[PDB]
């Protein structure tokens, strides 16, 4: 496992975290890279299961080699830990469309910051 990119696409499978609270926590977990923009959605699969997708655009190219670096724990019972798939976002515009339009969600998208126009 290795990622080295300003632009991260995270998916937490089977994850019930509120998008806003995951976003706020990722702002601190990724603070070494100076996050500039985050979007987070809860996708619902057709079986009802939730999957939390996050796009992070950082100012600095982020080296992530610890696959557990972005795990998050919920703050109420049963205090589950959620482990994400961490990938480079190859095309932030495509990933943002996936998160904010393509996936089915019945709750609001969480966003923070000014979207970066990537070269």
């Amino acid at each position: 496992f290795r990622v080295y990119s300003k632009y991260l696409f995270l998916t937490y499978p089977q994850c019930t975290l509120e998008p806003q609270y995951a976003l706020d926590s990722l702002r601190t977990l990724l603070n070494k890279y100076e996050p500039l923009y985050i979007a987070a959605v809860r996708e619902l699969h057709e079986d009802g299961s939730p999957h939390l997708h996050v796009l992070v655009q950082n100012k600095l190219r982020a080296s992530i080699t610890n696959p557990n670096a972005l795990n998050l724990r919920m703050d109420t019972s049963p205090f589950s830990i959620f482990h994400p798939n961490i990938q480079a976002a190859k095309d932030c515009n495509q990933v943002r469309d996936y998160i904010t339009k393509e996936v089915d969600s019945d709750v609001n998208t969480a966003e923070w910051g000014t979207f970066v126009a990537v070269s």
